[PDB]
């Protein structure tokens, strides 16, 4: 996961 901020790479 990169930096899409959807498949909980962060935003989770």
């Amino acid at each position: 996961h990169e930096v899409p901020s959807g498949p909980n790479p962060i935003s989770n």
